[PDB]
């Protein structure tokens, strides 16, 4: 949760994020504490879009494990509500980041972005 660390392992995300403009994955700033699927301007894909309605919440403990697998978590949530009708299929542009800490961080960094 070093935000200053986490600025360094946003340089890896802004391959296709930005703060404040929708890019190949959507504006990040607000994503702390934010209903999933819904920066302004950005056609999520139906498990992305389908997790938030379902009441999935960007808080820091969410973001964090999503960040490792974003297909398997979001899946994993809809299924724990007993949603798993409305979990079928995949992400967008998915990518995966092993390293917790590095997770941890950037995740901290987010928060700095609002
Ligand atoms: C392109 C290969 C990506 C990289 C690198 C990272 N992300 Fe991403 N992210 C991408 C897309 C296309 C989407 C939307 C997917 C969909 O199916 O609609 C996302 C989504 C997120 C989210 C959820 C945002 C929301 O619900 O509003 C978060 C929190 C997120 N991405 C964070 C994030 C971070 C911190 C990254 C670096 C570790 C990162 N992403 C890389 C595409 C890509
Ligand atoms: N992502």
């Amino acid at each position: 949760q070093d935000a200053k660390a986490g600025e360094a392992v946003f340089k890896q995300c802004m391959t296709c994020h930005r703060a404040d403009k929708n890019m190949v994955g959507p504006a990040l700033a607000g994503v702390v504490g934010r209903k999933a699927g819904t920066a302004a301007g950005f056609t999520y894909s139906p498990l992305n879009h389908n997790s938030g309605e379902a009441g999935l919440v960007w808080t820091a403990d969410n973001i964090v494990p999503y960040l490792a697998d974003p297909n398997a978590f979001l899946k994993k949530f809809l299924t724990e509500k007993g949603k798993a009708d409305q979990a079928v299929g995949v992400t967008k542009m998915t990518f995966k980041l092993a390293n917790e800490q590095q997770r941890k961080d950037v995740v901290a960094y987010l928060a700095t972005l609002k």
